[PDB]
This record gives C-alpha cells, sequence and structure tokens, in this order.
C-alpha cells in the first residue's frame, strides 16, 4: 500500500522509472522517503499538482515543526525562511525581492552577465581545448552572478557554496555536517546583512536591508535568512541546469543543428529543455492539507503531508502530447520546472537571463563545440537532491 521512495535513481538524465509508473498508474500514492517520521501523499499529475500548489487548503506554513518525509537527514529549510510562509505573510517579502527582477532591472543586469560570460569563455579558450565546461562555465557563472548581485566578498564565495551544497547531501552521516554548515551560513549573513542595514551599500542585500514602509519592512532575522536563502538558491539549480542543458545539446545532434540553423529558436528551445530535463531527484519541501481534500478520488485527511512532483507534472501526456519527446516546436504550455503557485521560483527571471546570455554566446563563439568523450563516460551526481554532471569535457 505504502511505496518505498529512497529516490536514489541517477542514470544520466533518464526519467526515474518509479515516477513514470506512479504517474501512469497511481497519480496520487502513499509513500515514505529516506528520513523523517510518518508517511506522505505523492501527487504526480499536472492539474492535480497545480491544485496542490495554489489551493489555500494546502499550507507550507503548517510544515513548521513536523519531521516531514524529506530526502536530506537535516531539512534544508529554516523557521524564518520564505519557504515556510504562505500568502499573505510570504507576499510581503516575495514582493520586495520581486522588485529587484522586473524585466527593466533584469534586462539591465544583462550588460554585466554578458561581460562575465564573455570573460569566462575568453579564459576557457586561453587555457585551450579540451576543458571542463562545468569548471570553466556552468559552475562559476551562477555563483559570480548571485555574489555580484549580493556584493559577496571574493574570498568567502568558494567557502559559501561548499556549505550550500553540504546542506543538499542525502547522506545519513553528513547531518552534523549539515546542521553546523547551515548555522555557520546563518551566522555569516546574520552579520554581513547587519553590516548593510548599518552602512547600506548600493547592492541587493542593501535593497532588502534599507527598504522601509515607515519602519524597515524586514526584521534582522527576516533579512539575514533572506540574504542567506538568496545565496544558496542563486548557485545550485542554475549551475546544474547549465550542465544539464549543455550535455543535452551536445548529445542530441538534431536539436543542436536546428539551433545552429536558426539561433532565433533559443528562448523557445530552452523552455522545452527546462520542461523536459529532470533537474532533481525525488521531491523537495511538502505541504500539509489543512482540511480533508479529495483529489483524483482519494480523500487526504486534515494534517496529512502532501508532496507534489514537478517532474511528473511536465511529462503528463494529459497536458503535453508526446510528453517524453523534446519538441521545441510543440504548442507552448506552462512548464512547472520553476515551480507553481505561491512558492513559484523567485529567481526564474534571472536564471532565464543567465541561460539566455550563456548558451546564445556559447553557440555563436564556439559553433564547433562537441563533447570530447562518449556520453556514457559522463559521471552523474548521486549524493545530491539535484542531478547534474560532475564534468563535461568539450572541444571546439
Ligand atoms: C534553472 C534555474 C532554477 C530552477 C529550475 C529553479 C527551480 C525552483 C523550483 C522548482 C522551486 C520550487 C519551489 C516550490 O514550488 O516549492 C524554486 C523555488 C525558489 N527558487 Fe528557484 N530555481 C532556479 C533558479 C533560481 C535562482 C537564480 C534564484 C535566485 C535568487 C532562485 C530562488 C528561488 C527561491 C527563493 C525559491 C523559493 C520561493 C518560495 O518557496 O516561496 N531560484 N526554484
Amino acid at each position: 500500500t505504502v511505496r518505498n521512495c529512497p529516490f536514489d535513481y541517477a542514470h544520466e538524465l533518464e526519467f526515474d522509472p518509479q515516477l513514470r509508473q506512479l504517474l501512469t498508474e497511481e497519480p496520487v500514492s502513499r509513500i515514505r522517503m529516506a528520513y523523517g517520521e510518518g508517511e506522505a501523499w505523492l501527487v504526480t499529475r499536472y492539474e492535480d499538482v497545480r491544485t496542490v500548489t495554489t489551493d489555500r487548503r494546502f499550507s507550507r506554513s503548517a510544515v513548521l515543526g513536523r519531521d516531514f518525509p524529506r530526502m536530506t537527514p537535516e531539512p534544508i529549510v529554516q523557521a524564518e525562511s520564505i519557504n515556510l510562509m504562505d500568502p499573505p505573510a510570504s507576499s510581503r517579502l516575495r514582493g520586495l525581492v520581486a522588485k529587484s527582477f522586473t524585466p527593466r532591472r533584469v534586462e539591465q543586469m544583462r550588460g554585466g552577465t554578458q561581460r562575465v560570460v564573455d570573460r569566462l569563455l575568453d579564459e576557457m579558450e586561453e587555457e585551450g581545448s579540451p576543458a571542463d565546461f562545468v569548471a570553466r562555465v556552468s559552475a562559476p557563472l551562477p555563483l559570480i552572478t548571485i555574489c555580484e548581485a549580493l556584493d559577496i566578498p571574493e574570498a568567502d564565495r568558494p567557502w559559501l557554496r561548499a556549505h550550500a551544497m553540504t546542506m543538499m547531501n542525502v547522506g545519513a552521516a553528513g547531518k552534523q555536517d549539515a546542521v553546523r554548515a547551515k548555522a555557520e551560513l546563518r551566522g555569516y549573513f546574520q552579520e554581513l546583512t547587519a553590516d548593510r542595514r548599518r552602512s547600506p551599500g548600493e547592492d541587493l542585500i542593501s535593497t532588502l536591508a534599507t527598504a522601509r514602509d515607515g519602519d524597515e519592512l524586514l526584521d534582522d532575522d527576516e533579512l539575514a535568512v533572506m540574504a542567506m536563502v538568496l545565496l544558496i538558491t542563486g548557485q545550485d539549480t542554475t549551475t546544474y541546469q547549465l550542465g544539464n542543458i549543455a550535455y543535452t545539446l551536445l548529445t542530441r545532434p538534431d536539436l543542436l543543428r536546428s539551433l545552429r540553423a536558426e539561433p532565433q529558436r533559443l528562448p523557445r528551445t530552452l523552455e522545452e529543455l527546462l520542461r523536459h530535463i529532470p533537474f532533481r531527484k525525488g521531491v523537495g519541501i511538502p505541504r500539509i492539507a489543512l482540511e480533508d481534500v479529495e483529489l483524483s478520488g482519494v480523500l487526504i485527511k486534515a494534517g496529512d503531508v502532501v508532496h507534489v512532483s514537478y517532474l511528473t507534472a511536465n511529462r503528463d501526456s494529459a497536458k503535453f502530447d508526446r510528453p517524453d519527446e523534446l519538441d521545441p516546436d510543440r504548442p507552448t504550455i506552462p512548464h512547472m520546472t520553476f515551480g507553481w503557485g505561491a512558492h513559484h521560483c523567485l529567481g526564474a527571471p534571472l536564471a532565464t537571463m543567465e541561460l539566455e546570455v550563456a548558451f546564445s554566446t556559447l553557440l555563436t563563439r564556439f559553433p564547433a563545440l562537441r563533447l570530447d568523450v562518449p556520453p556514457e563516460d559522463v559521471s552523474w551526481n548521486t549524493t545530491s537532491i539535484w542531478r547534474y554532471p560532475l564534468a563535461l569535457p568539450v572541444t571546439w
């Protein structure tokens, strides 16, 4: 009755078979995952999952305090984080960083992102073919950008990601690691944010720390946590989707030619890769059903833990015809790669912009770009809630 879900599948970017089976055959299923007390529902259908993310009957505020079935021994979340608030209390702090990424603002920052990318490739060319696209592009760019954004000193950055990542370990014994790593992170911002509030720079932490509706909207905890949360998120998913997309383009010659034939297809192609590419293992933060809510003919009692799978949502044949096929031409329908509902991804805008400025430069600069080894020789991360390539040797 209750499925085992270690969610350990890692083979290339192949869609987790357990997930494909639960989509087609038990689109609402009882499950139990690596760590946490109790069990939880798993909703896998587009429309059903859309329901769960938006319908005020399901709270993420209600998760505060539960040993919720999750994939990391220590939960990645914190108390005062945007992740454990719903609208309305979310909408005020979301509201504030959302100013920072209006298309005017993000289509300004482009300028600098173009100069970062250019320099990163002006360096990879200098060290000469072959090279690691992960080391020389996919890893640095997202980290530079979010640090530039937050005015993070150059010396702290390699440190800060090697803590960000440590919190994303699914490893039983890397839990003390995680709780210390997390608290050291909290602390560093606790201070460096209280150092902006104090002598506001003209960066983004300053934008958060200085905004005042009469009396500063953000409390110090509320801020330090928001500056800490913006750093973590600004440098995992994006670094990974830069490797994932690269791999996919260098292993689907038809796709990669089509783009080289008509580069204008790129913003449409990226959406379709985004949809497809299963850019994580398992399921992230759940929600609690606040009241009984039947959902695909299955009552969910009040106080039950609900997970949604964004990855099965994207591959729902009810929404996308030939869903497993990767058609950048297909009738555009909103993907759920960037989340949905209240907690939809806050940095969608900026990762959009990084992915556009990256692959559009790559494509022109290195038309000849090819994977330098066979695809099955590429090693895929196993230790993370995310899926990404460890290295991506390329020629040009
Ligand atoms: C390809 C790039 C990215 C992907 C695929 C991605 C994906 C996601 C996803 C799937 C969620 C799901 C939250 C949920 O539904 O429960 C999320 C939340 C979030 N992402 Fe991202 N993200 C990306 C880039 C970024 C960037 C650059 C930032 C930069 C600040 C960012 C900040 C956030 C934040 C703050 C949340 C939490 C919002 C909330 O729960 O209220 N993301 N992201």
